[PDB]
């Protein structure tokens, strides 16, 4: 038996899943389409009207979820959206992530990508969470992608306001609110990083495969209120667990305003490519040829350097490399400048040497952020006093 | 008196224009979203449900129009699409360039995206012109942006299907047909190909801001088949006509196997920006630096490159740069490589050379395609030897 209300027309033996307030999503049809249908309550015609409004105004991003249309009837609203594969959270919990690449980091991005257009708009979603950030449906060339839904807990800031207030609706969902909407003692109202704290829980529980900064379900809340995470999936000398873990802290950082924009977010190096990277790496080589040792941004650059560089990085390269080499080996700058070298140099190097390094660009940047699985992220960190420069508009936001 | 048909309400005193077989498009309402109303005659019932379907099934690219809805009635259909600010056509015709920068660029590369998202669906659109791409409203941030509509004519190629037949439909809207599509003697049957040509007339109709390759209204079409077209608008020593030329003259080839796919046309320098342009000539550089004067990359890059560097590139920049530089002065590869040093070692050039050649990265690279305006081309064009090499990647598409 297909119900039908106007346009709408779906089939109650095709349920999807439930939310609160007791609202049904089933499966169904709009216009030739095949898209998923909320049911909703007498009890939530605002709760509907506010959410399908601010989602008529910000689903022109790919990444929010597709407004189509709501039918009112007699005793129901329905919605109609876009039909999803998955949740982020079924897509954790049910898929094998050794046969898919950078695909995870990917929803992350176009999650962020998403809710930087929601900040864009002046709207703090106020309930990002893995249950409702969805998995599309594969498109003709098999891709798929993360788009944000459930706009219900979110408001629209007047222009100026920097912050809302707590006491207005419910905080959220337990064990992804931002400790400023429960703490007792709050002297500072929420703003819109209360979504990059949750973003930074999903960051997280997406990398370390189904896991949470602050623990299990039982002590998360409470954990969060106390400040205690751990990142324990993150392994401290493995180059991508640090860059993950350099932006994953400042995310759910206890102060909101450590805690980065999306934009900030958007350009981290959690998402650069390998090639990337490399550019990276030669932009600064280049920016500080001509500096000062003793000048503020190679000053900066050398803090910290020498476990960076692991006391003496010549003795932590391979010896095909150590070869063809006046290089100071407990400088960050003159590890930058031996790379710079063999990747300008790199069409006439030695073959033996071409080899150890493997392939411009790949496999020449993993060649070195493997053995100093820091220098990146410390040279990102260092190299902030230029974020502001057009050379590193790239790798910086301002 | 605003008439309701369903979802759909439109009030007919709100016209907004006109199109063949008699329809007509209003301003409306569908779900309290501002849109464009088409009335579709019982005559069209089949014009209409092929663009609705092929609109369904493409509409997730920002630069195709957004399909809402349609509603039937008992003497009608209509459809409800996007509602946009104005046609391509009464962009060109209406609007002072002077004051709307790289804009007019900018609505050509979205349209050619939305064409290869057709395209990459194997649909030849076969009826592109100024007036049925849409400029749409300025969104929140008082952005536009162009959008293919008029689905109509447009064909859903089977999969493996390289072409399409001729005889079938009429040929498009005259003016704007690829000559294959009318030639009395053609034995090649028309492909995705057609759009290309459309696209290249639309490109100089944007540029040249009014005028067409092959003439006035009377002769256009005439003149595709006699191949008579002139780029005039376009001088030929102005280094942004001669990239607009290079382009556009491939686009609008008589032979369709010499225009380029819309990835072709994404990649052409035509839409670079000046850092882009700036890091293609280090690009190349680079590439040749250690590369044989006889070999074929060197050889193809001088093929007719006194002409490029004006006999003695020496002679033509000013006295500051001449003074500090061991450079053959009817090499484009010297040249190239003056430029290189010249960037590479900026920071630390003299005041007034630093003065001459403007600031890096903008005013550094319109300090010499100004004065050769045949430099980034005719390198574009040699330098394809390498287009499959990862490092031009940015540059070219294969």
């Amino acid at each position: 038996s297909v119900v039908i209300v106007g346009k709408i027309s779906f089939c109650p033996k095709d349920v999807l899943g439930h939310g609160a307030e007791g609202t049904i999503v089933y499966r169904g049809m709009f216009d030739n389409r095949d898209v998923a249908v909320k049911r909703i309550l007498p009890e939530c015609f605002s709760f509907a009207d506010r959410e399908v409004q601010l989602l008529r105004e910000s689903d022109e991003h790919p990444n929010v979820i597709r407004y189509f249309c709501t039918e009112k009837d007699r005793q129901f609203q329905y919605i109609a959206i876009e039909l999803c594969a998955a949740t982020l959270q079924e897509y954790v919990e049910q898929k094998d992530f050794a046969h898919l690449g950078l695909e995870p980091i990917t929803l992350l991005q176009q999650t962020t990508s998403g809710l930087a257009h929601l900040h864009s708009l002046n709207i703090v979603h106020r309930d990002l969470k893995p249950h409702n950030i969805l998995i599309s449906m594969p498109n003709a060339h098999g891709k798929i992608k993360a788009m944000i839904s459930d706009f219900g807990l979110c408001k629209k800031l007047a222009v100026g306001r920097h912050s809302f207030s707590r006491r207005s609706g419910v905080p959220g969902t337990e064990g992804w609110i931002a400790p400023e909407m429960l703490s007792e003692d709050c002297k500072e109202n929420p703003t819109y990083t209360v979504d990059i704290f949750s973003a930074g829980c999903v960051f997280y529980y997406v990398i370390s495969e189904g896991s949470h900064p602050f623990g299990k379900s039982l002590q998360r809340q409470a954990n969060i209120l106390l400040g205690a995470c751990s990142l324990d999936c993150l392994h401290p000398e493995k180059h991508e667990d640090v860059i993950a873990r350099e932006l994953i802290e400042k995310m759910i950082a206890m102060d909101p305003q450590k805690r980065p924009s999306a934009k900030h977010v958007l350009k981290h190096p959690f998402f650069w490519s390998l090639e990337k990277q490399l550019q990276f790496f030669q932009d600064v080589s280049d920016r500080i040829e001509k500096e000062s040792l003793d000048g503020p941004i190679v000053k900066q650059l050398e803090r910290g350097g020498r476990a960076v560089v692991k006391m003496d990085w010549r003795e932590n390269i391979t010896v095909p490399l150590q070869t063809d080499l006046t290089y100071k080996g407990g400088s960050v700058r003159d590890l930058l400048r031996a790379m710079r070298n063999k990747k300008h140099h790199y069409r006439e190097l030695p073959a033996e040497v071409r080899e150890t390094l493997g392939s411009l660009p790949d496999d020449f940047v993993c060649y070195f952020t493997s053995r100093f699985p820091h220098l990146l992220a410390h040279t990102y960190r260092a190299m902030e006093l230029c974020s502001h420069e057009r050379l590193f508009q790239p790798y910086y936001f301002h």
